[PDB]
């Protein structure tokens, strides 16, 4: 039921990137079907946060630019979603160009406005738990956590984005949760986080 849900309710490129991720790090999506949904969600939130466009101005899909980019153009640079070697190449170029501090951990985004890397997380539990889990390792890089029920927690209470873009992420999370609950999948998905 959950695998069917994911494939019907996330966009095809998101599902492709998630399946790729699971094939690579050795997770079987037939077994870890809740984690498959969680990887899809995490990817979608990061792409939405960055305002990344998967179709170019000439009307063509450009998924290839995650693993083989051209120039490094907008307020946010995506780091999540890329091949790990290429993600580190992007982080290094960024630090070279901006003089920003090179993080010890691979972050999700670079913010050229605030000159910091951002670490994104999505939780089905009380937001502070996953915030602290992340923050007690991560020691520099800005953290922004979203829960499915609309709470957020961020470093210094600085949410980076405007109220409207944040609301778009929250809305999408509420819709996912809702549709899972309709299919009887939410309770298992929530419980599997612990
Ligand atoms: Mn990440
Ligand atoms: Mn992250």
């Amino acid at each position: 039921a959950m695998e069917d849900f994911v494939r019907q309710c996330f966009n095809p490129m998101i599902v492709e990137l998630a399946e790729k991720a699971m094939k690579e790090y050795g997770e079987d999506l037939k077994i870890e079907t809740n984690k498959f949904a969680a990887i899809c969600t995490h990817l979608e939130v990061c792409f939405m946060y960055s305002d990344f466009h998967f179709i170019n101005e000439q009307g063509e899909s450009i998924v290839v630019e995650l693993d083989d980019p051209n120039a490094l153009k907008h307020r946010f640079e995506i780091i999540e979603g890329r091949d790990r070697t290429m993600a580190w190449t992007v982080v290094n170029s960024i630090c070279n160009t901006t003089g920003a501090e090179k993080p010890k951990f691979l972050p999700d985004l670079y913010d050229y406005k605030e000159n910091r890397f951002i670490e994104i997380g999505v939780t089905r539990r009380e937001v502070h738990i996953y915030y602290l889990e992340k923050a007690n390792k991560i020691k520099s890089t800005h953290i922004h956590i979203f829960s499915f029920t609309g709470e957020e927690m961020a470093t210094k209470a600085d949410y980076t984005l405007d109220e409207e873009s944040r609301a778009r992420i929250k809305t999408r999370l509420f819709t996912i949760r809702q549709e899972m609950a309709n299919r009887g999948l939410w309770d298992s998905f929530r419980q599997s986080e612990r």
